[PDB]
C-alpha cells in the first residue's frame, strides 16, 4: 500500500485537509529519502472516472516512487465521489488540498516556492482543471455558474494556484468524447459527474467540467502524455488539450505513447523521467 518503504524518509498518512471527519477529504504526504532542509512539492491525483473516493494510496504506488527519487516531496489527495457530491465538488476538493499544503507547508518541511500538479485519467482532469483556474472563484456558462475555489476548510486564506501540470491521458474535452466528436449520453461517467444528466442535452455543464475551455496564454506550462492506444479515455482528448494551447499562446509539451494502453505502456522509466525532467525543469524556471 503505497510507495515503496525505502522510497521515503517521512510519512504523514490520513492527515485531513478539509478540517472535518471525511475520509474523501484526507491525504498522504511523502517526503523523499534523501533527506533534505526542505522539498519542493507535487500533489498527485488518482484516476477512477470520477468514482472513488479513497484510492490515494493507488496513485501513490503508482507514481509517487519516481517523484520522490526526483527529490520531490509527495502529497496524495482523495476526493469526494461522483456518487456523493456533484460537480464541482470534486475541483473544490483539490483547491482545498493545495491550500492545506500550501498554508502547512512549513510542519512538512515542503518548500511552497514550487507546487506541481499531476494525474492520470480523471486524475489528470482533476489537475488540468486546477491548471486553468489559478487565481479563479467562479465559472459561468449560460445561466450556470460554478464555484470552483469553493470554501472548504480552514485555509481559505491561502492562495490555490499550481505552478505546473503533468496530465495523463485525462478526459478534457467531454464535449467531444463519444467516438471524439459528441458528448456521451447518460450511462457514462461524466454524466453522474454533472448529476447524472444526459451530456448531450447539458451544453452549460459540459462546457463547466471541461478544462480545454478555459486555456489561457497565463496559465502554468503543463506536460500532456497519451497512449495512442488508450481504449478508455481517447488519444483525441490530448491532441485537442495540446491544440487549445498551441493557439491560446501558452505552452505545453505534447507527448504520445506508442502502443500505451491506459497506463500500460505509459507508467515506465521514460515516461516517468519526461514527468521528473518537466517538473525539474519548471522548479528552478
Ligand atoms: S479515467 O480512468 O479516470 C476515466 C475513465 C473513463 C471515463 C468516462 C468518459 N466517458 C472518464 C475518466
Amino acid at each position: 500500500k503505497g510507495p515503496a518503504e525505502d522510497t521515503y524518509s517521512t510519512s504523514w498518512t490520513n492527515v485531513n485537509y478539509a478540517s472535518d471527519s471525511l475520509e474523501s477529504h484526507n491525504l498522504d504526504i511523502y517526503l523523499p529519502k534523501e533527506q533534505k532542509t526542505a522539498y519542493k512539492a507535487i500533489i498527485i491525483i488518482y484516476g477512477s472516472a470520477w468514482f472513488a473516493n479513497n484510492a490515494k494510496a493507488m496513485a501513490s504506488a503508482s507514481i509517487g516512487a519516481p517523484l520522490l527519487k526526483a527529490g520531490f516531496a509527495v502529497i496524495s489527495i482523495n476526493h469526494r465521489s461522483s456518487m456523493e457530491a456533484i460537480w464541482p465538488a470534486q475541483i473544490q476538493d483539490v483547491k482545498a488540498a493545495i491550500r492545506y499544503v500550501r498554508s502547512n507547508a512549513a510542519k512538512y518541511n515542503i518548500d511552497p516556492s514550487f507546487i506541481g500538479i499531476t494525474g492520470f485519467s480523471s486524475g489528470g482532469h482533476l489537475s488540468a482543471f486546477a491548471g486553468v483556474t489559478n487565481g479563479v472563484k467562479t465559472l459561468t456558462s449560460g445561466d450556470l455558474t460554478v464555484d470552483i475555489e469553493g470554501s472548504l476548510g480552514n485555509y481559505l486564506s491561502t492562495g490555490s494556484h499550481v505552478d505546473a501540470v503533468v496530465d495523463w491521458f485525462g478526459p478534457v474535452d467531454m464535449a467531444h468524447m463519444s467516438n471524439c466528436v459528441a458528448p456521451n449520453d447518460a450511462s457514462t461517467p461524466e454524466a453522474v459527474l454533472i448529476g447524472k444528466k444526459d451530456p448531450r442535452e447539458e451544453p452549460d455543464w459540459v462546457k463547466l467540467i471541461s478544462p480545454i475551455n478555459f486555456v489561457d496564454k497565463d496559465d502554468p506550462d503543463i506536460l500532456i502524455i497519451h497512449g495512442d492506444a488508450d481504449n478508455v479515455v481517447p488519444h483525441c482528448q490530448s491532441v485537442n488539450l495540446k491544440n487549445v494551447y498551441d493557439n491560446a499562446g501558452a505552452k505545453a509539451t505534447f507527448i504520445s505513447v506508442p502502443g500505451g494502453g491506459h497506463g500500460p505502456g505509459c507508467f515506465d522509466t521514460q515516461y516517468f523521467k519526461d514527468m521528473t525532467d518537466f517538473f525539474t525543469e519548471q522548479s528552478t524556471k
